């Protein structure tokens, strides 16, 4: 039972500044109270890519009724074909990678 | 294209996906009956408990064009949440690697 990642009442902007300080690697993270949704938490993560450089992504952690938590993501695509290609590469949130179209 | 099956019932889809020979990750997309104008992505999956089974995901039409899919992960505790994403990004921007320092 570690709770080193729990920061309690910390604001979104404040978590961003803390996370973006020198020496924190990609995938540095913390969990904090949600500022926008009472009773929910937020998972704030430091990430990096070629274009934006260091940035922070926040994910809402909501309460299941009858106990526990969940995270939701929405992935948008221009076309179904683009969705298929994407999830053929990595599972990224689906039960598994798309492998082959069902034969007819 | 060849993953599109049109007006295929949900149970029928499961039936086809669960056909002996199709590997884990065999998939198709079908028109929704429950939600007009939407599609469902049906995938053949497997685990230790259930064995071969099928998951369905709604693909809904965005206003002003394009499509979205929603994925969702559930946990008993924040503790197992953190452990799940330390192992695999699984939908997030990247894996959790280290708690921010105090």
């Amino acid at each position: 039972s570690h709770m080193e990642w729990y920061f309690g009442k910390l604001g979104r902007k404040d978590a961003e500044r803390q996370l973006l300080s020198f020496g924190n690697p990609r995938g540095t993270f913390l969990i904090r109270e949600s500022e926008t949704t009472k009773g929910a938490y937020s998972l704030s993560i430091r990430d990096w890519d070629d274009m934006k450089g260091d940035h922070v992504k926040h994910y809402k952690i909501r309460k299941l009724d009858n106990g526990g938590y969940y995270i939701t993501t929405r992935a948008q695509f221009e076309t179904l074909q683009q969705l298929v290609q994407h999830y053929s590469e990595r599972a990224a949130g689906l039960c598994c990678r798309l492998v082959v179209p069902c034969h007819k």
